[PDB]
């Protein structure tokens, strides 16, 4: 189906991780991957794998929208471990060809809560459960909730009821992470500092398509793509697109694969306990 180039050292401040469809052409996985991948199946581009630390997602201001690892004042971002959780609680991710339109400015996020890890990069289909709405301080956070269409479990997921019903504990442990990530004190003061609840699947799929219709406005240039980069290798329709030829300068320009990896910082080890 898709398939992943590395360049350079995971973990290393040049890391980038492009996506490769069927043929080996390079294409963008913020543009490209198409929005479905089957009937009521989304796509999914896993941007960090269950239980890692490292915050990597679709650089949404590069030349085809590679994989990068976020960077805050000269050092690469690692999310906490909270206790008692190792680092991401879920696949995580976004839905390729959405724009939470400003708003966070990046495609919509996904919890993917299915028993595989994924790896990073790896496009995987998914059923849509739910979706849990955040108060941040003002502003709207979504995380849609789903689950891979693939896992051996996946009939049994229709609602969002069902992940309440097969995996206790899960919904709250989601609202746990997200609050004490965002308001790192613990317990927020009021419902505008942090709100958090969770709508059903109905919801959450008409969130996911408001979003994918200003993805098409923003490929299509009909909005102010305020420093997106629109390039995309295969979008017919859209004035963004270039030769894909021409675009695997892009990936050969930089350093080339090396698999012998960075370690990352002893710090990253620590847990942080709730007081
Ligand atoms: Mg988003
Ligand atoms: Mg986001």
């Amino acid at each position: 189906g898709f398939s992943t180039e590395e360049r350079a050292a995971p973990f290393s401040l040049e890391y980038r991780v492009f996506l490769k469809n069927e043929k080996g052409q390079y294409i963008s996985p913020f543009h490209d991957i198409p929005i479905y991948a089957d009937k009521d199946v989304f796509h999914m581009v896993v941007e960090v794998p269950r239980w890692s630390n490292a915050k990597m997602e679709i650089a949404t201001k590069d030349p085809l929208n590679p994989i990068k690892q976020d960077v805050k004042k000269g050092k690469l971002r690692y999310v906490a471990n909270l206790f008692p959780y190792k680092g991401y609680i879920w696949n995580y991710g976004a839905i390729p060809q959405t724009w939470e339109d400003p708003g966070d400015n990046d495609p919509i996020d996904v919890c993917e809560i299915g028993s595989k890890v994924c790896a990073r990069g790896e496009i995987i289909g998914v059923k849509v459960l739910g979706i849990l709405a955040m108060i941040d301080e003002g502003e709207t956070d979504w995380k849609v909730i789903a689950i891979n269409v693939d896992d051996p479990d996946a009939a049994n997921y229709n609602d969002i009821n069902d992940v309440k019903r097969l995996k206790p504990g899960y919904l709250e442990a989601t609202v746990d992470w997200f609050r004490r990530y965002k308001v790192p004190d613990g317990k927020p003061e009021n419902e505008f500092a942090f709100n958090a609840e969770f709508k059903d699947k109905d919801f959450a799929i008409d969130i996911i398509k408001s979003t994918h219709d200003h993805w098409k406005a923003l490929v299509t240039k009909k909005t102010n793509g305020k420093g997106i980069s629109c390039m995309n290798t295969t979008l017919s329709e859209s004035p963004f697109k270039c030769d894909p030829d021409a675009a695997r300068a892009i990936v050969d320009a930089l350093p080339p694969p090396c698999e012998s990896a960075c370690t990352v910082p002893t710090d990253v080890d620590k847990w942080f306990h709730h007081q």
